[PDB]
């Protein structure tokens, strides 16, 4: 890595210890998905392992009034994970310290700002919040090292591995033997849940026909063999290859790299927390997904494993809607429309598992609408091969939206729009018109 | 290509260790002070320790009857012996409890054992010598509970040199299902010793296997070699420039072509070394009698403990040049079916075999001839026999010749056909080398 990206982990990391040693309570605010969340764990247990305290605050999104509202607040150093580098004068109007550990595009006398955008590396495919927290503690911890891939996971930064800055985590962890690799069948929670339910819950790598579908997953494994209902490693053997052979014929990046950490045992490896704390994140349950990463593991992991199993039967619920009724193709998008209540806020998520599953074509750029009262939230998702023939929804959709006077951006992969209800298919006309003009 | 048999007993072996395992009781692994004896606990320990069990190692030179009758006294009810236990069969079925025996030597004929699973390549069909170690055979016990420890099976295996020509039997199902499994990675490059930690004229000079003649084993003269060829003398080998890195390949390979092959790494053992640098930690951790390091190594403890560990490999390595250099001077003398090479000096009472092979496969010693190296212990002298494969098959067993002709002056000699040993008293020592003589003639 960069020595600029890492002197500035060292201006972080001597700022933190000021005020551990002037014995203050630090301030963590952050985000509320697993690199969010993750990366508050990061710094919660750099802190706890030099006996200091720390205060976490989760918000979905960071506005300035809460910034305002800080102001009044007596605590001396406030931590940003996942959010900060937009709102960069407005934090400056605090006082005491403040460290801003984010990895999103910029837009500081007591600031310390780190982020990979700064220092030449891609925020979007090398480094998440919550490897930027590790670097900014890295000299007072290293046992961290595992959960900065969490977040990097969660954020979807890992396809072909990690790259950039999160390899040179992997590996500095790999040194440290904190985290252990090795390359296995990547199916969701293989300690915890039978087969049956293991497969059919793998959305990412996707595995079509199987994923997504219960009585399918059984009637596979009942034909080719293997136990259905028992868990992944209590199998035999020569039950366990005919498994490694099926599941490559159907999508062959299910065989690769898996992550396992000794203090995530009999949860899961790597991408399984990644999961577990999506899942906590969705349900507003902040405190379970954060004990997990501060290594609590009682009733608190048992009631997170609910989360996830409620999770999940929405997103199959959730799938086997879109299975059933399918989308509507216009010319260059299809799109799929929603008054149930059930996948108001899944919309996005199953918009993108039904791509990787081709039951909804991954080539044409698919939008996911949502009724709400009398507008509609639109999710745009899409493959990277579209983007390279030249599509972008975010700039697609903002426009689209802004012209209606709905609000609507994001990335060139997945953007979001509001629209208002009677301007539905003028809108889906126009986003058709521009990705159209975007490509040819 | 593996025998059911060979893993079918490698299965009753695993069901019987988690038995135990969920009993909530501390295993027992007794184990030999090598790289393959090492490595092969640290397979158990680490099978072990994935599932939250716990173990409790005993690292030992030789296995005696009277250690097993202390064992007796012990509790621990499971014994799990690697790299030993198959001359010591019934003397262990003895014991209580369940006992495991992952070795791979000859067996003794009296194959008893009620609760003794013994595993050994021998009984099926396959070359302990050339094709399996104790650490191999430890992880066919282990297999069906940790494939991670996939690449320490590998250390053991090299350890006891059972690669000439890549990973035969056993070894090679290992070595792919390593492979299959992404905890081992395959790549040709130079096989020069220590290449991470040390600059290219120390790594030159510590390769020992494969040997390179004129380099290995000689500092001034890798020096002067990379110097007049111009290479970064000074600098690690990653470190130089790929213009000056194949000058290296090309040169190294005139003067030995096995230089160049096969090398084994694994993430876990980055930044330390390839497989077989990983054995040479081992064995000079065994040699200096300092076990828990070793093993700290194979579970994967890297702090201050590498830092030792890496001190003492230097340190057997400048013994073993001082070592080569006095065997370059000095050379040895040749009578008509052998050669002997004879020392008083305390500095190499402990090496003497070691420096024996190198000098052989270095061209140092005539490696056609059968080579006798010979330590003065008091008022008797340690002989340590090495040859060369070629040796053997024009009729040479040194094991035999040496059995026979120590034993007829009172003194104990065995082994195999390319090594073995012999003690004998020091007054009878040319008469002894004129009989071991006269029996490698009738051998040839
Ligand atoms: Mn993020
Ligand atoms: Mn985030
Ligand atoms: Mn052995
Ligand atoms: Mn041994």
């Amino acid at each position: 890595l960069p020595d600029s990206i890492l002197k500035r982990g060292a201006e972080a990391s001597k700022v933190l210890e000021e005020h551990l040693e002037r014995g203050n309570i630090i301030r963590i605010i952050s985000h509320n998905d697993a690199d969010g969340l993750s990366a508050a764990g990061v710094v919660a247990r750099a802190i706890s392992s030099m006996n200091g305290q720390f205060h976490i605050s989760i918000l979905s999104r960071l506005k300035k009034e809460f910034i305002k509202k800080l102001s009044g607040e007596k605590y001396s150093l406030f931590f940003f994970c996942d959010m900060g580098s937009a709102y960069l004068e407005e934090i400056s109007r605090l006082k005491g310290d403040v460290i801003v550990a984010d990895h999103h595009q910029p837009s500081g006398p007591h600031v310390v700002h780190i982020n990979p955008h700064l220092h030449g590396l891609d925020g979007s495919r090398d480094l998440s919040a919550s490897g930027t927290a590790y670097l900014a503690t890295r000299l007072l911890n290293r046992k961290t090292a595992p959960l900065a891939l969490v977040g990097a996971l969660g954020d979807m930064q890992y396809t072909d591995g990690f790259t950039g800055a999160n390899r040179f985590i992997m590996e500095e962890a790999v040194e440290e033997g904190v985290l252990q690799v090795h390359s296995d069948l990547k199916l969701a929670s293989r300690y915890t849940e039978p087969l049956y339910r293991s497969i059919a819950y793998t959305f990412n790598p996707a595995l079509p026909g199987l994923t997504g579908d219960m009585e399918a997953s059984m009637g596979f494994l009942e034909n080719i063999g293997v136990s259905y209902g028992v868990k992944y490693p209590d199998l035999s053997p020569e039950e366990r290859d005919v498994l490694r052979d099926e599941l490559t014929r159907i999508n062959p990046e299910i065989f690769g790299e898996v992550f396992t950490s000794r203090e995530f045992r009999n949860i899961g490896d790597l991408s399984d927390i990644a999961g577990v704390l999506d899942a906590c994140g969705k349900n507003r349950k902040y405190g379970i997904g954060i004990g997990l990463c501060l290594g609590e593991r009682e009733g608190a992991l048992d009631v997170a494993l609910e989360l996830q199993k409620n999770y999940r039967e929405e997103l199959v619920k959730g799938l086997a809607w879109i299975r059933r009724e399918g989308s509507t193709t216009l010319e260059n998008l299809q799109y799929i429309y929603s008054e149930d209540k059930a996948f108001k806020g899944i919309m996005g998520t199953i918009a993108s598992i039904s791509l990787s599953l081709k039951i909804l074509d991954p080539d044409i750029p698919l939008l996911g609408l949502s009724r709400m009262d009398q507008h509609v939230k639109v999710s745009a998702r899409t493959t990277r091969p579209a983007v390279e023939r030249g599509v972008n929804l975010g700039v697609a959709l903002r426009d689209a939206a802004a012209s209606f006077g709905g609000t609507g951006g994001g990335h060139d992969i997945a953007a979001g729009a509001m629209v208002p209800y009677r301007d539905m298919e003028s809108f889906l006309q126009l986003v058709d018109e521009i990705l159209g003009t975007q490509t040819g």
